[PDB]
């Protein structure tokens, strides 16, 4: 976990932390109180304490002094680390060497803090697999806590006494935090004289629904939503993956912005160099390409990506220049007019104007060979705004259902290829949005759906799909809207 984040701190208690149990080179991460959505790095140089801050601009992370990056966790990595740069606007050098680590273990998976051993049995035994598992308050000794444990099936329940500061299972190691411990018999786990095993494998699930009863557990979180998306964001340590060819010289040009990346073992491998800022994306049958927009030297890239993965389908997320600012160079033809991109050839046939979107028949191939000819549908979404979600996931709801029928139209199709901005956070939420209610059209509404889940497996595809909170709930928003007018036939 993310163990440097700080939760439920303020900025004076993040300096008395860092002056007292800090030394210099100490830092931890904190959401802002003063900004919703933003971030602090408190940093400890010199016996004293800077907070610099860190802005969601909605589609990233923005590090004032420094760069611009996905995840939270792929900053304090890159500072940590390997080019170890980040300055104050004197100039002079602002080092990060000693995580300070939180022990309120508030958003992670397995703690639920005051709850019941009767509540906790429940969901345990109708949520739960062998190797579930969760850490509950004490009703009984106030101040201990309860681990509960799921293993022709039972649950077990290990008191875990706060004795002056430090966690125990009533023998052996005494922990700092809770945390400490659970990692440590995760490691190595508690056996019975009778020779049980006391697995901790997961955290029990309690993001996983029920497709109908969407709106119950929207009604919940809308009471939170706030709660499940940090509990979301403390996973990020565990995604960590390798972005060197990303990182390498000839191809720091062909990004956006420079420590956004693709990973390595998901990136678009150009044949016939062989480098573009685009990850393949597959749900654990439809699959997509996520991708920044383009650059002016990254276009005739962006065809060679096209044609060489056979896709068929293009979703354009962002608008024609929002207002004053480059979100992606127009990298297809005006219409009726035919260009060409390098080897690739792309006529514009056909331009229809939706309300909340325009579509644009777009016809590919190679130079040379007539033979490759295909068409393209390029969907491009303009309604999206400036600021924040729409108001209504009705238009994304049919926007999508178009691209799906579309896809679905087009035998042996490759991958749908989505592309926002940096191609993490719009574009992370149409394909979560796709992914979600692919499962619900296929399987109906008595089938198990879990946001937070589907947006793991996606980041550990792409580097911090889905950006806000906004996002998340509009995730939730949508797919109960979908539900609901599906219900109603």
């Amino acid at each position: 976990s993310r163990r440097w984040f700080h939760p439920n701190i303020t900025g004076v208690e993040a300096e008395n932390l860092l002056l007292t149990r800090g030394v210099d080179g100490s830092f931890l991460a904190r959401p802002s109180k003063s900004n919703p959505g933003d971030f602090t790095l408190s940093v400890r140089r010199n016996g004293a304490v800077t907070h610099i801050k860190i802005q969601n601009t909605g589609d990233y992370y923005d590090l004032y002094g420094g760069e611009k990056f996905a995840t939270l966790a792929e900053l304090v990595q890159y500072y940590m680390e390997h080019h170890g740069q980040l300055k104050e606007k004197n100039g002079d050098v602002i080092e990060l060497k000693y995580p300070l680590n939180c022990a309120d273990p508030t958003s992670e998976r397995w703690f639920h803090g005051h709850l019941s051993g009767k509540e906790a049995e429940k969901l345990l035994t109708e949520k739960g697999k062998h190797g579930s598992f969760l850490v509950r308050e004490s009703q009984s000794h106030p101040g201990d806590f309860v681990l509960s444990v799921r293993t022709k099936s039972k649950v077990t329940h290990v008191m875990i006494r706060c004795q002056e500061l430090k966690y125990d299972v009533g023998g052996g190691e005494r922990f700092d935090s809770l945390t400490d411990l659970v990692e440590h018999y995760k490691k190595n786990p508690m056996v019975e004289t009778l020779g049980t095993v006391l697995q901790l494998k997961q955290p029990l699930n309690t993001t996983r629904i029920n497709a109908a009863e969407i709106e119950s557990r929207v009604r919940e979180l809308s009471k939170g939503f706030w709660e499940e998306f940090e509990t979301l964001q403390q996973q990020e340590c565990k995604l960590l993956y390798s972005r060197k060819e990303g990182q390498r010289q000839e191809n720091k040009n062909k990004n956006r912005y420079k420590n956004i990346l693709p990973f390595d073992h998901t990136r678009v491998v150009l044949h016939d160099s062989d480098y573009i800022n685009a990850n393949i994306i597959m749900p654990e049958k439809k699959s997509y390409i996520a991708t920044q927009g383009c650059l002016q030297n990254t276009v005739n890239d962006f065809w060679r990506m096209v044609f060489q993965e056979n896709s068929r389908v293009i979703v354009m997320t962002t608008k024609e220049v929002e207002r004053g600012k480059s979100k992606c160079v127009k990298y297809w033809p005006d219409e009726y007019a035919l260009k060409e991109y390098g080897v690739m050839r792309v006529r514009n046939v056909k331009e229809s104007a939706a309300h909340d979107y325009t579509l644009r028949e777009l016809k590919l191939s190679k130079v040379g060979q007539g033979n490759t000819e295909r068409t393209v549908w390029q969907y491009h979404f303009r309604t999206w705004p400036d600021h924040g979600v729409p108001s209504d996931p009705g238009g994304v709801l049919d926007f999508l259902e178009e691209v799906h029928h579309k896809q679905e139209s087009i035998m042996d199709a490759g991958p749908v290829v989505v592309h926002c901005s940096a191609g993490i956070a719009r574009t992370g939420t149409f394909i979560v949005i796709d992914i979600l209610i692919d499962i619900i059209r296929e399987k109906g509404v008595d089938c198990d759906i879990d946001v937070p889940k589907t947006i793991q497996m996606v980041r550990s595809q792409r580097s911090g799909m889905v950006q806000t909170e906004a996002q998340y709930r509009f995730i939730y928003m949508a797919v109960q809207h979908y539900i609901e007018t599906l219900q109603r036939r």
